[PDB]
């Protein structure tokens, strides 16, 4: 059996009415299922523990995940070897504590409450990968280190210490953030995994054997930062923001990395090194996409390959031989590099 | 007024007998200073909220905060202009839930537990900085950017690499989460901010006036790793572990920097880019520990400066003087660095 967890927002305001009404139907699906459960909710927000088998669960959570009256769904736990149910009496049963005045069941509405807020804000300092993982039904923390192979993603906003110099606080930090979210958005619907943000820089993987999706993703944040620029304001720093991305191929650890009160789960690995050189060639080399052999070899797709140069950096005594794409939108994004040289001007006047 | 909400584990197993005795004697207190509160248990885990005056609360908590029977202990919220109270009738209300078996609680009941148990596992994910942030009464997802002088500190670990191309995976984890422990221990004490790890680097930041501090927890890094390595077993990896630090001054921004899901609370700025770029240096300086003019200058303290270099990088097309300290601490580690040029060997013999 499996038993899941999850807590949720209204997306706009229900009654007790409404809410009763999810539950009265609730109830009704479940007991054609055999599943069983509670739906409680508390100022505006759900929280529902479902269970039965992992086949119907599945897709009863796949309709409560489209449903559009609430969001922010979150899974805080997924149970994929339940032999026993915790609400055998309980198709739905439906518990609002807003109506409730009870002796006891007030300070342990204040603590739900505030536990929830306070789970809710650490969450949005949460790498992405975590909950994916507890969706999954693994506990992070146990995960044990492990060699995989990755591609290695990374990049960076060209001439960001130019925005840093001539622009407001506010107005950096909303350009990052803004380059991180065209970058986060393409590289997660792509299969990847956003691990890591460092000044300016993104890092990320995919798996091994997805360099045609690393390559993908690449050339999509190429083309969402070029309908970001030409469609912002007139004078906006957006106009001039311009992204350089370096891919690399190899056998890196995964795992729980950090002090002991503070871990990440990341990848650890000389891929990782290679991808940040290669990305901070993309200057010299005059083009925003630039990526390895391997990578190049290990890709299926009949990309467009052009080959830039043979180069070296560390370590390992080695010249790398250094790839892109040629096509219209690299070509652009690569004289935008030679744009981006000098922004100051532009920039000031803002 | 001031209420305060935190959650804490069991240090040991406690009886209901126990738990009352606490709530029975808090309660007294609790009477005798005008505040009140709530104090729950269920499974091994305290929930506790007080109130009163800012005065009188933080001294309570220092003393709870003191209290061996109980550990990880979390501040999930502080309010710090409370004008009304919650709970004006307890002093200090005890409710064990493990004994309760109401109706309703029962829900309520594995809903807390699977709640606390998720947000423990999100804390072991968490920066430091947004829980400091939290127990000083301030939500962290609404603080606004801001332009500050920071000295930032990077290190990492000298031939780490070879590391990684030696051992078994578990063993390069190990060895990293030591290292990262280490750092993180002794930058948190001297008044510094570990704000991310990347790779085998260590990057983290002090207030813009406490050069002295920055200068003493890299000292202190360097002899604490000194311990580490001459108390390992035989054969050890960590026998062979040795640091290079960089540390830098500048103005920088502080703030939430991030995609739309995932932000960190962190720094941007160019002093990020020179302290980093001077820890690379060490090698090449043949230096474990070196740092800017801005830095030396700043520092109010005697130390014994050396002056190493006239370098160049980047960027504002400047060349800056670097600086270590001489004594026999960083002497020994430097030579450090030499050692660890050739670990190959050691560490496949392991
Ligand atoms: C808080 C909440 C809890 C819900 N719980 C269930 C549930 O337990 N079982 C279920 O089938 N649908 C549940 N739903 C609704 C589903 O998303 C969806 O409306 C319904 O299952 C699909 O019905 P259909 O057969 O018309 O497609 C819930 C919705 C909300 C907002
Ligand atoms: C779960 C828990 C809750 C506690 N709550 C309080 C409290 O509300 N007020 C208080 O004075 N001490 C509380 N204490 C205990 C204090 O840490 C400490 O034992 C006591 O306040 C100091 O008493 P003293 O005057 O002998 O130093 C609590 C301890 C635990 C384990």
């Amino acid at each position: 059996m499996k038993r899941l967890t999850y807590i949720s927002k209204f997306s706009r305001p229900l009654s007790g009415d409404e809410i009763e009404a999810i539950g009265r139907i609730s109830s009704q699906k479940n007991q054609q299922a055999n599943v069983t459960g509670v739906l409680l909710c508390l100022d505006g927000i759900f929280f529902q523990i479902l269970e039965g088998e992992a086949e119907k669960i599945d897709r009863i959570y796949e309709r409560i995940l489209a449903d559009e009256r609430h969001t922010d769904i979150l899974c805080l736990k997924s149970e994929v070897e339940v032999q026993e149910r915790m609400f055998p009496d309980w198709s739905m049963q439906t518990i609002n504590l807003d109506e409730n005045t009870d002796f006891l069941i007030r300070p342990i509405k204040v603590l739900l409450q505030t536990l929830t807020e306070s789970h809710r804000i650490l969450e949005k300092y949460t790498q992405p990968s975590i909950f994916k993982i507890i969706s999954q039904g693994t506990n992070p923390l146990n995960i044990r280190p492990k060699a995989v192979e990755k591609i290695v993603f990374f990049s960076d906003i060209v001439s960001f210490s130019t925005f840093a110099e001539k622009l407001p606080v506010e107005e950096v930090v909303s350009v990052v953030n803004s380059y991180f979210s065209v970058c986060t958005a393409i590289i997660t619907r792509q299969g990847g995994e956003v691990t890591k943000f460092i000044g300016d820089c993104v890092m990320a993987y995919f798996d091994g054997d997805c360099a045609d999706q690393a390559i993908q993703a690449s050339l999509d944040i190429l083309m969402e930062l070029e309908i970001l620029r030409n469609s912002a304001p007139e004078g906006s720093p957006l106009r001039v923001l311009y992204s350089g991305i370096g891919l690399a191929k190899g056998k890196v650890i995964e795992g729980n990395i950090g002090s002991e009160l503070k871990r990440d789960y990341t990848i650890l690995g000389d891929a990782v090194n290679v991808a940040a050189r290669l990305e901070a060639l993309t200057r010299q080399l005059s083009q925003a996409l630039v990526f390895s052999s391997e990578v190049k070899n290990s890709a299926t797709k009949s990309w467009n390959f052009i080959w830039l140069t043979d180069s070296e950096l560390k370590g390992k005594s080695e010249s790398i031989d250094i790839y892109s794409i040629d096509n219209e939108m690299t070509r652009k994004s690569s004289g935008g590099l030679e744009i981006a040289r000098n922004i100051g001007h532009y920039l000031e006047r803002v």
